[PDB]
C-alpha cells in the first residue's frame, strides 16, 4: 500500500501579464479538488500558485500517471481557465494546448511530478515550485543536494548517506535517459548537466537501497509545441531526512541564486529568487525567476503543512543578491550570455544582405 | 463599439502638508462614483491615492473628453474637498483653480489621462501615478519602453514589434505636436525630449497599424496659472502585451530611479521611488518624488484588479538606491543642479546693488 | 598620401601558465622592429602586451594587409617565440600555427588590426587589447560607442554626428558581411551582434562621408584551427574627436564590464576587466578577462604617446564590480551560462548508456 | 635525469615581534646559495620571505632528501640566524632546534617541500609560502584544486584529467600515510582532511599515470618540538598545465580567503590572505596569516620567474573580505572556535576548587 504524491500545474491565465494567478480561478479549481476529496479519488490537497502557474499538491494511492488523477488536474484547469476567460486575463487557458484530455496531462501543457512511494517511520517532503524558467533550473540545486559534500555533509558523517546518490539524466532532446551515480561518476554527471536545456535531472535515487528521492517535472513547452509559448515552469518534490538530505541542506543548495534561463519572452538568463508565497509573482522583467518552497509532512495520505520555507530572513541576503545580479544582467541588453544562447532562441520569433 | 480608460486626478488636500490624502475625503469621492455607476455613466471605477492626490480610474463607454464624464470627476473632488475643508486639511481645494466646471476639467486644475480604444484578445494594462514630479517625469521611461531596445528586447526578438513605435511630443510653452517615430528619428526625439520641462512624450503608438499604446496627462499647473501653485503630478496608462511591452518591460523602465523635477516646493531634482500603495506618501523634503504602479484587465468595460505592481521585492534596491541619491543631493542644499534651472524657478517666488 | 595603422599580435608563449609575457621576448620583439624602422619599413612602433599577447603597434605607409610588414611582425613573433622556448616558457609559439609564413599573417595564428587613413587635422586613437576572450566581445562596445546615445551624447547633440554610423557585421562561420546603419536598422543590427561568436562587428564607418572609425580583429582560432588552442585575444583601433566619439565617449561604453566568452579553458564567461599596464596579466581562474587600453597621437606615422587609458580611478568601480560578478560567475561551476554554450564547446574537448 | 624542485624554510628571527624577516639576514643566506650554486651543488635559486619565515627555492639534480642540498640549507639559515642575533632581533635561530645537522633538516626544525621530477615539454609551476599557520592549511584548496569540479573544470571537460587525481594524506599524529583517489573515494577523504591538524595532503598524483603534481612540507613543530615553539609555517609546491591544474585553476583555490589554525600565538583561526610579497608580513593580531604565490617555470635546473601571483588586482575582494573576517572573529575574544580547540591548545602553556 503505498501514498502518491502529485504536483501538477499549468499556467491557466493571470492578471496584468504574465504576473500572477487571480484568485478566483484558483477558487475554481478548489471546487474540483474538493469534490474529487470527496468522492475518495484523492486523499488530500493544497492548491497555491507560484507566478502564473496555478499549483495543484495532491495525495492518493492511484499511482503514478494515473488517468483519472490527471482527469482531476485537468478539469480543474479547465475550470479555471474559464474564470480566467470571463475575466479577461491575460493568455486564459495558456497551457492547456489540447482542446480535449486523453490518458495523461503530459503532453497536453500542463507539468507534473509526482511520486508514489512507501511513507516512511515519519515522511518530511519539500516541494519547489518555479515561475519564468525550465526544468533544468533544478539540476545545479540537484546536483548540490545529492552530490556535493560542500552542500549536503551527511554524504561525509552519516553512515547511512556514504554509499551515495545516483541520477536519472534525461536527454529531453533524443527522449533518452541514463543512470549516473555520484560520487563515481561526478565527472561525467557533470559533463552533461551543465547544459541544462539539453540534459535534465528527472529523478534522483539513494545508492545502497534505490530508495526514491526526488522527482522533477520534464515536460518543456518548446519540445511540445514546436516553438515557444512560455516557460515550461517546472516542480519538483523532495524527500527529506533518513538518510536523504535534512532540510536544511535542501534548502541550502536554493542559497546562490543561480542564473537559470527563462526570464522575459523566454529569451534570457537571470537569478533564481527564493521567495515567500507574497513575493511569488513575476514583475521586473517579467521576474526575476521566482521559486516558492513547501514543507509538508505526508501522514497516511494526509498533508500536513504547508510551510512557507523561504519566507525567513535567512534568505534575504539570497535575494539582495538576486536583485543586484539581475541588474547586472539587465545592463547587458539583448546580448549574450544575457540572451539566451542560438539553438534555444531557435524555438523564438527571432529566427524570422549578406555579400561573400 | 469602444471603451475608454479615464483617469482623473487632483489635490483636494492632505493631511499634516502635502503628504496624504485622507481616507474621509476618498470616501467623498466613492460616493459620487458610485452613483455614476448606478446610473451608467460609467461602468466600473476604481478609486485611491499617491500622496496627495487623489486618483479616478473610470471605464466607461463615453469618449475622450467627455462632458459627463468629467463633470463626475470634477463633482467628486468638489465633494472630496468639501470633507478635507470640515477636517481643515491643508490646502483644502488645492487644484481646483476654477469656482465651475464647464466642457471638461483640462485648465481647470485636474489632470487627465485617457483613452479610448477597441479591447484586444485580451486587455492588460498599467496605469502610473506620480506625486511630487511633472509630467515630463514619464518621458525617459516611455522612451526606454518603447524604443530602447536594452529595456525592451521585444523590439529585437518580437516580429510584431520590429516596426517600432511614435511618439506624439508636445511643446507645452507653444502648444503644438510633432510625431516621431523609433527607431529612424531617435535622436531627434531624444534632442527634444531631454528637456523634459518643455517638451513632453503625450502619447505613443504602434508604427504598423498606428494602435495607441500609451497616453500621458499632460496639463501642467504652472502653465495654467502662470505661477507656481503644486507640482503637476501626472498619471499615465500603458497598454501591454500582444506586440505592445510586455508588463515585465513597462516595469524596467521605472528600474532605474531617475532624477525628476518636483521634490520641496516645486523646486528640485530628486529621485523617483516607486512605491507601494502603503508607501505612497510624500515624507523626507516632501518626497522623495513617489511612483505607484497598477496592474490591470479591462473586461467589457470591468476593471479587474488592481495588482499593486511596485510592491514587490525586485524594486527594493530601486527605492534603496532613490534613498542614497536623495541624500546625495540634499547636501547641495540650494544649488543647482538638485535646485530647479532658472527657466522653471522663475514660476515660484524666487525671482522676488549691483555695479558694473 | 595615408598612414596605416597597424596592430599584430600573437601569444608565442608566457611565464607559468597563460599568464604574463616575459620581457625577455619582447626584448626580441623589439630587435627586429628596430631594424625594420631602420630600414623605413615602418615609421615607428610600440611594443607591449596584454597578459600573455605580445603586442606590435606599427604605423607606416604601406597599407592593410601589407606582406612586408606582415612579414616582419611574423618574423618578430618568431625570435620572441624562440627566446620563450630557450626559457622553457609554457606554450612557446602557441600562436604560431604555421611552420612558415606567405602573404600575411592572417589565418597563420596572430590577429591583425589595421586601417589606411588620411590623417585629420589632428589624429587622436586609442587602441584596445584584449586578454582571454574574442573579437566579439567588442560587439557591446562599439555598439554603444557608435549607436547608443545613452553612451555618446554627440549622436544628439553634434551636428556632425547626427547622421549616425554604420557597421560592418561579419558572419565569422559563413565568411560574409553585411551593413547595417544606425540608427535606422538598429533592431536588425542587435539581432545579429548579440550573437557575438558568430556575428562580429568589424569595421565602423560614419555614414554622411563614409569615414572609416573603427576596426576589429576578426582572426578566431577555433576556425583557423578547426579546435580550441587558445582564445583570440582580440585587438580594435577606434578614431576620436571631429565628429567621431570623444576619448570619453569610447571610454564609457567600457566602464560596464559586460560578460564575455573565454576566460579558463576557453570555455567560460567572465566580466571584462579593465586595466592598467601594470595589472594586464591573467590570474583568478586564467582572469578575469583583462582590456588595456592606449591613448594615442598618430603625426605624420609617428606614435605620440601612448597614455595607458584605464590607469585612472574613475574605472576603479568597474574593476571592483569586475570582481563581485567573477566570484557570482565561479559559483556556478561548470554549469551554463558559467559555462559557454554547447555550439561553443564543440571546439574543446567536451565533446570526447542512453535507453530509450 | 631528473630535476629536483626544493623549497627549504626557516624562522631564524624577525623584526619588532614575528613580523618580518630582516633583509641581512637573506643577504646571509644568499652568500651561502651563491657558494653552493657556484660549486655546482645546485644549479639555481630564489630566496624571500613569507612574514618572518625565510625561504630557499632551489633547483638541483640531487633527488629529495639530499644530505648535501640540506645541508647547504641549513648554513645558510645558521649564517642568517648568526646575523639575526648579531642584530639583537626577536627569536634569532627561532626555528633551528638541534645545534647541528645530520642528514636532512626534517626534524631539526626547518620545513620541507620537494620533488623530483622528469621537466615537461614545459615546467611552468607554482609554489605557495604561508606564514602563521600549519601544514592543514593547504587541505581544503588541494581539495579544490584536484578535486572539485566546480573549481577545476578540467576534471569536467579536459579528457587527459577526467580520470581524476589521488591523495598521500599523512596522520601526522600516528605517523601512518593512506591514499584515497578521487572522485570515488572523496567522501572518505573528506571525512579525514577535513581535520586538518591531524590529516594532511602530503603528495597529490594523477591516477592515470601516477604523475607526481604537488608537494606540501609537513613538519609540525609541536609534534617535533613536544610543545607550542611556533607556527609550522608551510610550503607546497605545485605543476600545472598539461592535465594537471591551470594556474588559474590553483589561484583559483586560494580564491576563498579560508579560516587556518595559527595566528596569535599559534592558539586561533583566522583567515587565509593572499598577498603580494609587498605584503607578506604579519601585523594586526600578529597576523591574519599570509600566503605568498610565485610562479615559475624550470627550464634545465633554471628557475625562470618569479611571477608574485596574489600581487593582482583579482584577489582584492579576497584581501577585503580576510579583513572583515577577522574583525569578526576577534569580536570572540579568547572563545571558541575563534580560539582553537583544546587537542590543540594541549600543546600551549594553557594547561599550566571543582567540587562534585
Ligand atoms: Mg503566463
Ligand atoms: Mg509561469
Ligand atoms: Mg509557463
Ligand atoms: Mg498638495
Ligand atoms: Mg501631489
Ligand atoms: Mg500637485
Ligand atoms: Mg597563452
Ligand atoms: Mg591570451
Ligand atoms: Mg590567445
Ligand atoms: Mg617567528
Ligand atoms: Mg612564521
Ligand atoms: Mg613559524
Amino acid at each position: 500500500m503505498k501514498t502518491t504524491i502529485s504536483v501538477i500545474k499549468a499556467d491557466i491565465g493571470s492578471l496584468a501579464g504574465h504576473h500572477i494567478v487571480h484568485p478566483d480561478t484558483m477558487a475554481a479549481a478548489n471546487k474540483v479538488l474538493a469534490s474529487a476529496k470527496e468522492q475518495g479519488i484523492i486523499l488530500d490537497y493544497y492548491i497555491t500558485h507560484v507566478g502564473d502557474d496555478l499549483q495543484l499538491i495532491m495525495t492518493h494511492t492511484r499511482g503514478e500517471l494515473d488517468t483519472k488523477v490527471h482527469e482531476t488536474a485537468w478539469n480543474a484547469f479547465k475550470e479555471a481557465a474559464k474564470v480566467a476567460k470571463d475575466l479577461g486575463l491575460y493568455a486564459a487557458g495558456q497551457d492547456l494546448l489540447s482542446d480535449s484530455f486523453s490518458g495523461n496531462v503530459r503532453g497536453l501543457g500542463p507539468g507534473v511530478a509526482e511520486m508514489e512511494i512507501e511513507e516512511r517511520a515519519s515522511e518530511p517532503i519539500a516541494i519547489f515550485m518555479a515561475d519564468k524558467t525550465e526544468p533544468g533550473a533544478y539540476n545545479l540545486p540537484l546536483y548540490k543536494m545529492f552530490a556535493d559534500p560542500f552542500n549536503t555533509p551527511g554524504l561525509v558523517i552519516d553512515p547511512t548517506m556514504h554509499g551515495g546518490f545516483k541520477f536519472e539524466v534525461l536527454d529531453v532532446y533524443q527522449g533518452e535517459a541514463v543512470m549516473l551515480s555520484a560520487p563515481q561518476e561526478i565527472y561525467d554527471l557533470l559533463a552533461l548537466i551543465g547544459t541544462p536545456a539539453r540534459y535534465v535531472i528527472r529523478r534522483v535515487y539513494r545508492n545502497e537501497d534505490n530508495l526514491l528521492a526526488a522527482v522533477v517535472s520534464i515536460e518543456r513547452l518548446n519540445l511540445i509545441a514546436g516553438k515557444y509559448v512560455g516557460k515550461d515552469d517546472p516542480v519538483m518534490i523532495v524527500r527529506l531526512q533518513h538518510g536523504l538530505p535534512a532540510l536544511g541542506e535542501a534548502l541550502e543548495a536554493f542559497a546562490f541564486p543561480h542564473l537559470v534561463p527563462g526570464w522575459m519572452r523566454g529569451s534570457h538568463y537571470g537569478p533564481l529568487m527564493p521567495v515567500s508565497q507574497r513575493d511569488a509573482k513575476a514583475t521586473r522583467f517579467d521576474g526575476p525567476p521566482r521559486l516558492l518552497g513547501l514543507g509538508f509532512n505526508v501522514k497516511n495520505g494526509r498533508l500536513v503543512g504547508p510551510t512557507d520555507l523561504f519566507d525567513d530572513p535567512a534568505f534575504d541576503e539570497t535575494r539582495r543578491l538576486a536583485n543586484i545580479v539581475a541588474d547586472y544582467m539587465r545592463r547587458h541588453g539583448p546580448f549574450m550570455p544575457h540572451r539566451l544562447e542560438p539553438t534555444e532562441m531557435e524555438y523564438t520569433t527571432l529566427p524570422l544582405r549578406f555579400k561573400k
